């Protein structure tokens, strides 16, 4: 896409999203601008991707066709705008704040997509739940999906199920770590080196999950 | 590679390997020849990939620089050759037969790589253990790794650990199905549609496993 992408917040999750978009050739680095409250994060974004960085959240929002907000739930009210483009798509992540809440911060009729991504986005295997408001068009939604598809899978869900979404992704790590450790320990006891054992176990788990994902619904 | 690839056996696993190699541009379909005892399998290979098929296992072996054997463990002794190229790499899959055993069937000094792949190769997320004999060169091994890398991960293991390899991949499906079902059921009880619930659960598991695979050894 020829869209300008703006990130308010560029810690681990922002970096993950930018990495996906570049890896999948969805946008070029010269189409991305970011801010963060932490200077080390700006430095990391700049040095890794070569994108435009700024200390002014207004410079990010000024030209952004898609504006991604990845800040503390507690900071939302503060950051949220008269400078945003009239047709900008606002994307809120690490949902803890509803679409209603975000609409009432901008006041006006604004396009909003509330998203709940998860940690494995960091390795290109995220699961992202998206919920658009009524201002978002079919093409607008397609653009946001293309972004989240670049580092994981995506699903459209009602806002009422976002709680259920958090539950799934909050539980998975413990469940997975337990079965990987079990398989890896059994292998180590049978003579396999530990680093090799974890690789076999993790990839075995990943492959079985992919089988379920792709075959037998 | 400019190598001719030969498959004796082209059921699910052969099809998986061919699909990976084509998907990753490792070889073109015009570099692949296959046989199988089952006519429906030959038909499937031909119609899906457009490769050369034959009812003669000798025609497969005649020109193959890499010969992949994916038949019944019970059929190995029968199929195994004076026609094979002098420098051909013999790849045995679904290991139940040792390198020693395969060497003694060919009689001569033959290059052999015993491989143990697993079902999720079918979806591009296999875990393959490889063990070469002393005739295989560094470049020979690299070529075989490139093939198995095209539908999964790979590891070089001693033959004594192949038993451990079978154990890991034989146990994973039950462990994974149990945690995916658990997560999916909890989501369904909380109002999420079942097909959506399985997608979230499976991708959550896949992502956590990828995190272990990539970060923290």
């Amino acid at each position: 896409m020829d869209k300008q992408i703006g990130f308010i917040g560029c810690g681990n999750m922002g970096m993950a999203m930018i990495g996906g978009m570049i890896n999948k050739n969805i946008v070029s680095s010269n189409q991305i601008i970011c801010s963060d409250l932490n200077t080390a994060n700006l430095k990391n974004a700049s040095e890794k991707y070569g994108l435009t960085t700024t200390t002014d959240n207004n410079e990010v929002a000024k030209n952004a066709d898609i504006l991604i907000l990845s800040i503390k739930p507690d900071l939302y009210a503060s950051i949220i705008k008269e400078i945003i483009k009239n047709d900008a798509i606002i994307v809120t992540i690490a949902a803890g704040k509803s679409i209603e809440s975000t609409e009432n911060a901008f006041n006006k009729k604004v396009k909003v997509v509330r998203v709940m991504p998860n940690t494995p986005a960091l390795v290109g295997e995220g699961m992202s739940a998206l919920c658009p408001n009524e201002m978002v068009t079919e093409k607008d939604l397609e653009d946001v999906l293309n972004i989240f598809n670049s580092f994981g899978q995506t699903e459209i869900v009602s806002e009422k199920l976002m709680d259920v979404v958090t539950s799934v992704s909050g539980s998975s790590p413990a469940y997975v770590y337990m079965i990987i450790e079990a398989m890896a320990d059994a292998a180590v006891l049978d003579g396999m080196p530990r680093n090799q054992a974890y690789k076999f176990a993790a990839q075995a788990v990943l492959g079985s999950a992919k089988m379920v994902l792709e075959t037998g619904i």
